[PDB]
Order: C-alpha cells, then sequence, then structure tokens
C-alpha cells in the first residue's frame, strides 16, 4: 500500500491545513501514545500546491506539523496585512501586484530554511508550477525517479517561493539556477493529487514495481475552496463598473481557474476510482464555513475573525474525522520508509 | 473493435488550421478512394473539442461537411475580429468592456451550426468543454449517449458553442437562459481535450461499447498551431513587479499561459499513459511550431488575410504529407462508423 | 573505428546559448564521470562552425574550454551588441552604414582566443565556414590535417573568427590582409555545417582514417535555436510588391530566410543519406524551437538582459534532459580523442 | 543503366546561352546523324533546372524542342528585362519597389508552355528548385515520378516556373493560390542542381530505377555564363561612406553573391564526389565564360542588344566545338530515354 499526501492551494485557507495536520499530530500522540512524532512519516509521497506546496516542503524537510503551525500562526499577518486586503483599487493593481515577495520569504525561511535543497530530502515530495519562461507546467520533485534528477541542486525555498506566487496576488518568482520565472500550480492543478498518484503509477516504478490502483491511497487535504464561484450579483452586470468587478483586477479569473482545476482534477480522480471500484482510498477532509457565501472565499483574508474561524474548523473537523473515520486512522498506523535516495 | 476520436483543440482564429485540414482531408479521400458526398465527421464515434475546437466538433456532429464548416467559418472569422477591435485593444477600453462581443460569434455558430438544433437530435457522439462560472465546476456538453448523465437534452447546440468559446477577457462569459448560470471557456481547464475524451470513451460510452479498452482506442488530436506558447524574456526580466498591465497584458497573458500550462500537463499525461500501455502509434496529432516571424502574429486575436492564408497554406501541406506518409491517418477512415441511437 | 564531428550554427547570442549548453555538458561530464580538468573540445576529431558557432569551434579547437568561452562570452555579448544600435535601425542609418562596429567583436574574439594564434600551432582538426567575396568561391578555412591543403597554415584563428561572423549587413566584410581578400559570413552558404564536414572527414581525413565510412561517423550538431525561420505573413500578403524597405527587410531579412534555407536543405541532405544507409542513429541535434512569444525578441543580435537570460536557462534545461535520457550523447563523451599530427 | 540528367544554373537573361546552345545540340544531331523532328528532353531521363534554367527545364520536359524554346527567349528575354528599369535600377525606386514587373516574364511562360498544364501532365520527369517564403524551407516541384512525394500533381507548370525564377530583389514573390505560399528564387538555396539531381537519382528515383549507382549516372551541367562572378575590389575598398550603398546594392549583391557560392559548393561538391569514385567524366559541364567582360561585371539582367550576340556566339560555338571534340557529348546523345509512367 502506498499513501499520498495531497494538500491544495488556499493561501491564509491554507491554516485551516496546518491545524487539521498539527490537530492530527496531537490525537496521534495522545491517543496511541507515541513520543516525539511527526506526521510527514506516514505518507509515501507528499505532493502539494501554492502554500499547500509550502505545507508539503515542510513535512518532507522533517518539519513537525505544530512549529509548522506555529510559523503560519505568527506569519500570517505579516503574509497577507491587513492595508493590502484592503485598499485594492484598480490603479494600485495595474501598476504593481498586490502583497510582496519579502513576507511570506522570510515565513518560508523561518519555515523550513534557506540553504536546504532537494537532494538533502529524506522524503519523497512532488511540487507543481508553472515555468512562465517556457509555459509548461514544472514538477518540481526529488530524485526518486532516475531520469527525472534535474532538481537536486534547486533550493526547497526557491520551488515554495515558485509554487506559492499566484498570477495576481504575489509576483513571479525568478529561480537564479535555472535563469526561469514560475507562476503558481494551482492554473495546473490545483488538487495534486491525480498528478500525484500518476507520478507514483508511472515515475517511482523503481521503488514499488507493482504498483497499482488498488494500492494507492491519498489523503487530499483541501482548504474550503472547492465551492468557490462568482456571485450572481456581479456576474450578471457586465457593464461599466460592473464588468470592472467581473474580473476584478486578475484575482477573479485566477480564483476560477484554480478552482476549476481542482474540481475537474478530483471528479476525474473519483471517476476513475469508482471505475476500478476502489472509493475507499480516495480519503478527503473538507467543509463549509456557516456565514460565508461560495463567492465570499478570499485566497488573501487574514482577519482575525476568519483566522479564528479556519482555526476551529481544523480542529473540529480533525477531532470528528478522526473519533469517526476508520481510513485516516488506518493512514496514520504505519509510518512510511525513508526515500534514501 | 476499433473506437475512433476526433479531438479539437481551441485556438480562436487557429481552428482555421484544423477546419482547413480536415477539408483538404476530405477532399484527398473523395479523390484517393473513389468516394462521394463524404463527410470527415462520418468516421468518428465521439468528436471532442474546446473553443473553435469545439464548435467544429459541433458542427461535424450536426452532420454538416468539413468544406462548409470551412468556407462558413472563413466568413465568420473575418467577422468575428474586426480589425477595429483588434487595433484599439489600449487599456482604458479594455478596463470597460471585453475585447470583443459576442453578437457575430453567435451568428458565426448560428450559420455554421443552426439555432433550434439540440443535443437529442444529434445521431453522433460529441464533447463541449467548458467552465460554469456560477457553480464553479466544468462543465462537459455532451450528447445523450449515457443514461446517467442526460440533462443536455434540452440544450441547443449554439449554447453550448458560444459557451466553449467564450475566452475569459476575449468575450464575456455567455449565459444560458435555460440553466440560469454562465459559462466560459473550456481552455482554462482543458484546451487538449483528447485526455478527457478517452476517460470519457473508457467510462461513459461502456452502453455501446461494453468490452472497451485503452488499446483499442484510436485519437485524431487535430491541432491549433498553438502547442508551445511563451511569456516574453525581457517582459519577465523588466516588468515582473508590475502587476496586469504589462507582465499580464489586460490578463490575456494570464489566459493563455493558463491554457497552454494545462494542455501541455493534459497532453504529457496522455503520452506517458500511452507510452506504459506500449501503444503509442494508437495516438495521431497534428501540430506544427510557428517559426520566428509569424509566431509573434498568429494569435486568437486577428482575421488579417496573411494569416488566414498562412493557417490555410499549412493545413493543406500538413495534410496532404500526413496523408502520403501516415499510414494510421489511412486506417482512421478506412471504415466509417455507425451513427449511435439515443 | 569511430570518428566524431562537432557542428555548430550560427545565431548570434545563439551562440551564447550554444556555448551555455556546451558547458552545461562539460559541467555534467565533470560532476557525473567524475573526471577533472575536462575540455568540451577534447572529444571530436573534428570540430565545425559557423559565425559565433565558428567563434565557438575555433576557441574550443584552441584549447580552452566551455565555461572559459561561456564566461567570456556573456559580458563580450552584452558589449558586442549594444542596446544603443539595436534601438535606431531606421532605414537610412543601415543604408549608410552597417549595424554593429566589428571592433567590439574583434575584442571579443581577442580575449576568448587570442590574437597570435594561427592554424598551424592548433592540435585538433577544425573547419570553418566562409565566403570570399573577392573571388566568390566559399572559403574553408582548416587547420591542414591533409598534406595535399595546406593554404591557412599561416592564418591566424582570430583572423577566420573574424570573417565567418561576419554577416553580409549585421557586420562589415572582414578584409584578410595577408590575403588581401574580403570575407562574407560563413552561413550564406552552410548554416549547418554537418553535411559539410561528413563529405571533408570521407575526404580530406583518408589519411588519418583510411576506412572512412559514414556508418563508423557520429555527428553532435548542436543548434542555436534557429531551426525555422519565415517571413511574416503580414509583409508576405500586403507588401510583397514593395521594395528593400517593408518587403526583405535588409539584409536581416534576405540573410536571415537565405541561411534557413541552406540549413534545412543541408539537413535534410544528411537525413535522407543517413536512411538510405541506415545509420540514423548516427546524426545527434540538439534544438528546439522557440514558441510565440519568445520569438520576435530571441533573434539573431538581440543582447538584452531578459534575452540572455532565456537562452542560457533553455541551454541549461536542453543539456540537462539531453544528457539523461540520450544514450548517443552520453556515448559522445566516453573516450577522447587524439590529436592530429600537422 | 545510362541514366542522364541535364540541369542548367539560373542566369536570368543569360539563360539565352544555355537554350542556345541546346538549340545547336538540336540542329546538329538532325544534321550529323540524319534524323528528323529531333527534341533534347528525350535524350534526358530527368531535366533539372533553377530559376530561367528551371523555366528552359520545365519547356524542355514538357516535350517542346530547344528551337522553339530558343525562338521564344529571343523574343521575351528582351521583352522581359526593360532597359528603362535596367538604366533606373537606382535607389529610393528599388527601395520602394522592385526592379522589374513580374507581367512580362508570366507571359514569357504563358507563350513558351502555357497555362493550364499541370506536372501531371508531363511524361518526362522533372525537378524545379525554389525557396518557400511563407514557411522558409526549400520547396523542390517535380514531377509524381515518387509514390511518396507526390503533392505537386495539380501545380500548374507556369506558377512553377514563375515560383523557381522569382529573385529576391529582382522579381517580386510569386504567391501560388493553390498551396497559398510565396516563393523565391531557386538559386538562394541551389544554383546548381546537378548535385541534388544526382541525389534524387540515387535514393528517390529508385521506383523505376532499382539498381543505381553514382557509376552509371551521366549529368550535362550547362552553365550560364556566370560561374565567375566577383565582387569588384573597388567596391570592397569602399564600405565607409557613400561607397557602402555600391555593396550590397539594395540586396543585389547579397542575392548574386548567394547564388553564385551555392553554384560553386555545389559543383565543388560533385568534383569532389566524382573524383573520389573516379568517375569525373561522367561530369560534362559545358560552359566557358567570355572573354569580352570583367569577372566583376558579371550581371543578371543585361538585356541589351551586345550581351544577347555574345551569348548567341558563345553558345553556337561551344556546343560545335565540343560535339566535335568532346566524345562525352556524343555518348549522351545517342539513343532516346524511355518515357515514364506516374
Amino acid at each position: 500500500e502506498i499513501k499520498i499526501l495531497s494538500l491544495n492551494g488556499g493561501g491564509v485557507r491554507g491554516l485551516f491545513t496546518i491545524t487539521l495536520l498539527a490537530e492530527l499530530e496531537s490525537i496521534i500522540e495522545k491517543r496511541e501514545k507515541c513520543e516525539n512524532v511527526k506526521i510527514g512519516d506516514y505518507f509515501d509521497l507528499i505532493t502539494g500546491t501554492s502554500i499547500g506546496g509550502i505545507l508539503a516542503l515542510g513535512l518532507a524537510s522533517g518539519k513537525s506539523a505544530r512549529e509548522l503551525k506555529e510559523a503560519f500562526e505568527i506569519n500570517a499577518t505579516k503574509i497577507f496585512p491587513l492595508k493590502r486586503f484592503k485598499n485594492k483599487q484598480w490603479w494600485n493593481l495595474l501598476r504593481r501586484s498586490i502583497y510582496e515577495s519579502e513576507p511570506l520569504y522570510d515565513a518560508v525561511k523561518s519555515m523550513i530554511g534557506e540553504t536546504i535543497k532537494f537532494e538533502d530530502l529524506n522524503r519523497r515530495v512532488m511540487i507543481t508550477s508553472v515555468n512562465l519562461s517556457t509555459g509548461k507546467p514544472k514538477f518540481f520533485k526529488t530524485p526518486h525517479n532516475p531520469m527525472f534528477t534535474m532538481d537536486r541542486e534547486i533550493r526547497l525555498i526557491d520551488a515554495a517561493m515558485a509554487t506559492s506566487a499566484a498570477p495576481t496576488y504575489f509576483k513571479p518568482h525568478y529561480i537564479e539556477k535555472l535563469e526561469n520565472y514560475f507562476a503558481d500550480g494551482g492554473l495546473v492543478a490545483n488538487n495534486p493529487s491525480y498528478i500525484g498518484i500518476r507520478e507514483v503509477l508511472i515515475d517511482m516504478k523503481n521503488d514499488f514495481p507493482d504498483a497499482k490502483p488498488e494500492n494507492i491511497k491519498v489523503l487530499n487535504i483541501g482548504t474550503l475552496s472547492e465551492d468557490y464561484c462568482i456571485s450572481p450579483e456581479t456576474l450578471s452586470k457586465n457593464s461599466g463598473k460592473g464588468y470592472l468587478s467581473l474580473w476584478n483586477m486578475g484575482e477573479r479569473i485566477v480564483l476560477s481557474t484554480m478552482t476549476a482545476n481542482q474540481h475537474l482534477q478530483r471528479f476525474m480522480l473519483l471517476r476513475e476510482f469508482e471505475a476500478l471500484k476502489i472509493e475507499k482510498n480516495y480519503v478527503e477532509i473538507d467543509e463549509t464555513i456557516p456565514n460565508e457565501a461560495a463567492a465570499e472565499i478570499t485566497l488573501d483574508n487574514a482577519s482575525e475573525g476568519c483566522l479564528k474561524a479556519l482555526r476551529g474548523s481544523g480542529k473540529k473537523l480533525a477531532a470528528e474525522r478522526y473519533t469517526k473515520n476508520e481510513e485516516l486512522r488506518n493512514f496514520f498506523l504505519k509510518k512510511a520508509e525513508p526515500f534514501v535516495p
């Protein structure tokens, strides 16, 4: 059996992902009576996208979900300042990109470091990004495929910065080693679960020479951005200032895209699993916050109320799902094996 | 048996290359096989498509010939993308409206296909790739060839064609009155519908092919001369601090980058799966990389006579060369396909 | 036995792409194969080139390393093609002058190879293509390596490098004082000197390699991202009846189309010959086409920071994948090449 | 196996020498072998050509005798290159427009062969060389003598003749409606089609010649007395100020140098191959430069009476002398080559 952990991209909503992971760590430590546990040791491949990809890199580097959550908590208000979330306007966003790359760069530096590279990792990890300099999607992965060993000298922080560089919400990330600019991985796969299974079946065939979909279990942790849509009130204007709010300043296009690719990847994965008559393998933990609408889902809302709501949702979902669900426990039954390049 | 799929990528004007290649294939089929009144859409069980590729797929499924579609699309592509609106892009106008309007495209679809023909009237299976901006999910307009999914029966073909051809920035989101929803371009999720077409054949068309396998599936992916796209390196070097205006060009670069990246991803997965199955000969794709001075010219915006001439010449040359060389292209049309019964 | 030929095309800063690819190859051998002080030019019995490719060929044959040439060429190419001379091209400036002065290229070549080195002191065979304007016949600069033809024995390497890179309009014709003859770019006759390299090995190498046959010959044609080049469709459609200004946009368009034609023709003959001899694996070409954008900017003489960055990245990526997946590339560097005795 | 090829090398107005020589050879055949209604086309299995050489090759492949072509040449040569346009090359006119209109040359070709005969109607194999400006690749019009390449069946001979003789700076590019592409002179990529003709016979014309080797192939490459073109040294020296306009005379010198160097390279490679195979007697290049013309004054569009009479006299004298002494022409002109079937 092969366990895959895939994290979607949600921006501030990645607080839900990290809180769920930390609460699962705590629940395992108490109920199973373990000592000094790490939640990244229960997955054979930890994919991710955007801040989900950042968390995946953090888990692969050996950092536990609790210190990761603490770093997220301290850096959440600095990555996504209130002064930037408010006062967007068309004129400001037509001349620059909202939010700066320095704050989340410092956050990632405190998260994983600055000199760590893909070669030193002991866990398999596959991030997703769009290479703006060529147009082909770029998948930063550890040298688990002997043919795919062109990222050993690339630092983890560079990949994390590249995959989290949303088209409008940030700026494209320049990688010095490759001399190429990269964009957010949500433009190709906001749900890296399906491409994760594809990579497991086709790429890491040396480690597992008889890997089949029946032996692949995926724990996809979302950011509650699945049920995103453009609100009908702003959709049915298409006139003057109404059109300016239709596509906003790029954010509407990017968010609608990322939601659409997430939906398509999850949907085709579900159809494939049903065709294989194996639906227990795909385990997903998602919900919808009350009092928030489909279009109220914002990728950069760092208000205290939203942070508290994400914290509570993560805690309650982790507790309830571990209490009632059996597949999550079977996920967190046996620790995985080191990649050992 | 042998299940054949027609994949038509989305390229707006660049679908002229695909339609010209299909018309030329029909003509050489008639010339060499000594047939008559041939239709390129009668040899395909499923006809996938996206954007202008989706419109062409709907036209072929509706029984129209490739040559009539080619002529109508020539006139309508001249009409849809005016030079007045193409040259007058700027940014003040683009902040208050889309670059083009849907009315010329609606007239184009009506002339090429019709207005009253619905998915139930079709005798050929056809896909339409689109994104629903009201529910946030991708909607795949299909013929009622699966009893479980039949919601498209009371939807006109023109509605689906306008839904799939409504690019985010180029066109306004098309409104469907029956579903009370707004739809956007299908290239946002799948600009190369070959992979989703294969998946649909495997899972959603087992009623007519109970023992359908990926091994005996034939895919003909007619590209739109847009296999590779990139962002200008000088723009990335100098303006990678300025959003929208510069580094995105009113979101045109956003849309194009998303389309190119997801098409590349889907093509890569399709190729890897076929190679793993050792059936790489089952996939036939026609596409060329446009050279230096013409690549920066032929885009999804221009109806200039030069671009149309280049697209038509490339289509004719590619059709002739591939028909003469590739045997698989011959076996694609060696036999017809039985129309599906709802 | 086995004979290896290195052939480089000419594209300007695409020469920087080529030298980046060669330097990354050298680094890959240094790391994976565990070799110290490795020069990429030690594994070829003949190293041909044209224009900037010819300059790199002469540098490698003189005994320099690929990394040294890359480090020199980055700064010297930022110097060779100033943004100033690029910006004001107009039509009167090009009617009274060439685009660039040859002095920056002169100092560049002096930095790479030198000024006192001659063809007689070389240890590895090198072939350089050029056109003799004074006599009309093409001139093929080469270290003798043949008792019957040692004309270029007393000719400096730097003079040949300046002559082969002297584009008809981008530069002025180089004047060799020793021969009292002017010379032009070798790309007018051979942008891709692979077929000519085959002929030279099969003819000139009859003493060093008596049993010379095409089946025991391997070619590594490192392209310079200039495989395809076609004139813009708008100019052909509209101003096909106009003069030098619009159509045939000076030596730029004329020479670019000419070099593209010869490159395609020579590669066509080489591929057809290798198919006839069923040794198609003996030709290894490392090249790729540029997408819609990065096409109007990655040009013959565009030494901008973004363009250089893109070329460097493309070279690194192509080097990595082509060394990883191609067995022929690794087989090229398994054994060194014996230096030739004059 | 005595395969014979008739290759003609460009020349523009200077094709009068080649046509006069061929007509005189016909006359001497009739006057010496006592034969009647002798055509020179059927003594050659393949008739290659380029520019006006390609026009004459198409005329001979159509079945016309060399005398009718010679008379049509004597009229249409002075009808094609007006003295008004020749004396008015100038510089602003050539910057705005081209030197010569294509209507006189179109009328010349129509009066020579016609306007409706296509490549399929021919009974003799023929290769016509041109460069495709729309795709930047060399296009080789040929009769359907190879089943693999048969895309030229529905192409009129007049269109191919116009395309192959469309010099870059002299005539406007020819736009063929059937292929929807613009074409340029074939002399840019191959001004001496002897080598490509031998390659075609070796590896393309194999359906009717399964047992073919270079030792049993004979080529009669009739030049056009322009093999010694060179740039005048004073123009090379004056390339700084107002004299730099003379160098690269609005691209005319560029194209002339490219054609001269290309023909020299092709002849040089063919001679190398034949001497390596010791079959140099199979190559009969029938040309000899006039002794009343500077090597640097070898133009391409001199329609004056003196040049025409010099070409006529040179052709007659060369034909007479070479049939008197050279036994290779006599061995060439013994039997009629069997016509081929499509």
